[PDB]
């Protein structure tokens, strides 16, 4: 596609082959409006990089474009669904220098959880379709979805794409996950044979969430200052961890605070996440998190 290098220059990210093949699939499906080809049948719409392939881009910050409230920098939205739940799908990359490891989904009006949904967009839409078909009570819609299901399956078969929700390479990546974080999709950082690269937080996730709850529910600013004391302490622990190259600890603390979702945590998360991503040489993610924390909206299409 003639707009390919424009996609990767604007996002500063490399897109996998499934991204481009799926565009051609949707073009054939509805050449008048490829990004809306699944809208009547599935309630889905292609967005983010697809907007560039569609030429819809012709101040424009693609680090924020269709970035929903709980999308960590690893998560790049490509498809949106029901706006009542803010259902959407995105490629998930552990590093800006790698291809996506899978397609994740989140409902931003419900929670911060990122659910795996295949390792390519053909799988992601097929899995969505299978689930959507369970709700359909109209014979014409049933017929339409079965046809689309047949086309997706054959296209995936011809390209050699798995249609499984979790593939082998995905289950292999989970072996590298040093912690789940609050969103459950996992952090992957380099860890050498002496465990250097990561160390655990002093609190469990349930206890960290309890600490966060006492901060947001503090009845006065003085009580909130006191409720912050365990966070301030953990940030000191992160500084020591950074001095000994255990960069993943501050990444995990910052990610959990971001995922909890309170504006009371934007300042500390802005002190943890940019530094951690820079120390990990994931500089683009440091840019994304800075710009997102400065503009963490519930409306996010940069094309207005
Ligand atoms: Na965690």
């Amino acid at each position: 596609h003639h707009l390919r290098k424009e996609v990767e220059n604007h996002y500063k990210l490399s897109l996998p082959e499934d991204f481009y093949h799926f565009w051609k699939f949707c073009e054939e499906l509805d050449p008048e409006k490829p990004s809306d080809s699944l809208s009547a049948s599935l309630g889905l719409q292609l967005v983010g990089p697809y907007d560039i392939l569609a030429g819809k881009h012709k101040g424009l910050n693609f680090n924020l474009h269709w970035r929903f409230y709980y999308d960590p920098p690893e998560f790049q939205t490509i498809i949106i669904g029901d706006n009542k739940t803010q259902y959407h799908m995105g490629y998930f990359r552990d590093s800006p220098d790698e291809f996506p490891v899978y397609v994740g989904i989140n409902e931003a009006k419900k929670n911060c959880i990122i659910v795996p949904n295949g390792d390519n967009v053909f799988a992601a839409v097929k899995l969505f379709l299978t689930k959507k078909l369970k709700e359909i009570t109209d014979k014409k819609k049933i017929n339409l979805l079965k046809n689309i299901d047949e086309k997706l399956t054959e296209a995936a078969r011809e390209l050699g794409y798995s249609l499984e929700q979790r593939t082998v390479k995905m289950k292999q990546r989970d072996k590298k996950v040093v912690t789940k974080t609050f969103h459950g999709a996992g952090l992957v950082v380099p860890v050498d044979k002496n465990d250097v690269g990561y160390r655990e937080l002093p609190e469990t996730d349930a206890d960290l969430k309890r600490i966060c709850k006492t901060i947001v529910e503090a009845a006065s600013d003085e009580e909130r200052l006191k409720a912050f004391a365990p966070i301030q302490e953990m940030m000191t622990f992160v500084q020591f961890a950074n001095d000994e190259c255990d960069y993943g600890m501050g990444l995990e603390l910052g990610m959990d605070l971001f995922c909890y979702g309170s504006h009371y945590f934007h300042k500390v998360a802005g002190q943890l996440l940019p530094l951690a991503y820079n120390l990990l040489k994931r500089n683009l993610f440091a840019e994304i998190i800075e710009e997102h924390l400065a503009n963490r909206s519930q409306e996010n299409i940069d094309q207005l």
